[PDB]
């Protein structure tokens, strides 16, 4: 009754929840580096967090990594993300700027997933959305909210708007204040999971407080879960290794 | 800030949920095959669930079975549980032997806790409690429901009972048959932690929907968690082993 969103040999929105391991070097060097430990790791997906490239102004230069890395992960899912200041971004850019960030690189046939955030708008999430899928490539709409836990709700109607809009795969990032926004953002995950969800959904609670919504995606509806390699890209995540144990812990009870 | 729970080397109720796991054993020499087992894994409590034991009528074989027990768990804190059938339990027997049971027990002193059940009672309950603080063992006042999670408010109050019933340590296991009914339980968990709690609490969902709630007591209110050796005591209960390195994980986050 649910889509799937299939990426080489992964199926996201079936059996344990798929991890994700985020590449944020800020060079080609420490990238590759990066890229060469995660080759036999056990993962899903790879995340290129492209915002922390310095030279991520220059397209040329930013294909020329994505080269050099596609040699390296051959056939593991890759997602490319520029996660912009407003969403705990680091690297200011023109909005016209990150459309052709993306278009370009979608257009490479070297990306498998690319991220686009809600707030950016309906017409740049038309265009990208519309050329991503020229490729198949699978667009994940995204939206993190770094000071506050929306009402249940609230968090439901996001995850809708962002499946109106196409989304392959809606995300949403929120940040608890208190234990019981960490089970607001589980409660909308999983009305949204039973109820109005046509296709994988993402969703986490943020910090370390909200890091049990990193860990039973099985149960209540998360598809996706981040994990980190040596630092993190997103307050709470912890090592992908231990997210794996954990994941792996929870598919057999 | 609020009392804690000591027992020997083990403070309840500060750091790490403390790791609970329980021998089963129908025999004497199983039921030291199993304490030889947990002798010095890494575990906090060990529970003896005497319902287990076919030579429960016994008195004497019951307390033959503590004095050879403790010569390998001298150190390691002991809970005393008989489990009553309308709770989970698998033998039979009067309300007058489970008053003596546990009185006579409690007065050899090598038992660090008592389980009683709630629902078993005032008169019992008052009779029980009373005699086992003058030895110096801890109460844990129980209920347990195999069929459903009560509301919210419910849980609470029946952990509030419990405190003013004078237990050391309330303690509630319910069903879930939904995940929301899973949030429930932590919500109701976390309300009695910030809010009434005078004492450590202990509070689960079982079944494998509910098996996160025996992960993540630290940050909603938990202060002890129980997990199998060779097989559970109770539905959804992961290896204690496992059960060890996720707590960890998880008090450094
Ligand atoms: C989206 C969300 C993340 C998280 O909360 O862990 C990590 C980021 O790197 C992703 O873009
Ligand atoms: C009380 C709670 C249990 C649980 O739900 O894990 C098991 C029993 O052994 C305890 O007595």
């Amino acid at each position: 009754m649910k889509r799937k969103v299939q990426v080489k040999n992964i199926t996201i929105g079936e059996g344990r929840p798929k991890i994700c391991v985020p590449i944020i070097g800020k060079n080609k060097k420490d990238i590759i580096k990066e890229a060469k430990e995660l080759k036999d790791a056990c993962l899903d997906i790879i995340e290129w967090r492209v915002d922390f490239f310095e030279n991520v102004e220059n397209i040329k230069e930013v294909k020329e990594v994505l080269y050099e890395l596609r040699s390296y992960i051959h056939d593991i899912p890759l997602l490319f993300t520029f996660r912009s200041v407003v969403e705990g971004g680091e690297k200011l850019i023109s909005r016209d700027y990150y459309t052709t960030l993306n278009k370009e690189i979608s257009n490479t046939g070297l990306v498998d997933l690319i991220d686009v955030e809600l707030f950016m708008g309906d017409e740049v999430i038309d265009e990208v959305v519309n050329f991503a899928h020229k490729k198949e490539v699978k667009v994940i709409i995204s939206n993190h909210d770094f000071n506050k836990t929306p009402k249940k709700e609230e968090i439901v109607s996001r995850l809708c708007r962002m499946q109106e809009l196409g989304a392959d795969l809606p995300k949403i990032a929120v940040m608890p204040q208190n234990e019981k926004d960490v089970l607001v953002l589980l409660e909308a995950t999983n009305e949204m999971f039973k109820i109005y969800a046509d296709r994988p959904i993402i969703t986490m609670s943020m910090s370390g407080m909200g890091v049990i919504s990193r860990l039973c995606g099985e149960i209540f509806g998360s598809a996706l879960t981040f994990g980190a390699a040596k630092s993190v890209s997103a307050p709470g995540q912890i090592s992908f290794k231990e997210l794996n144990s954990v994941l792996n812990l929870l598919h057999k009870s």
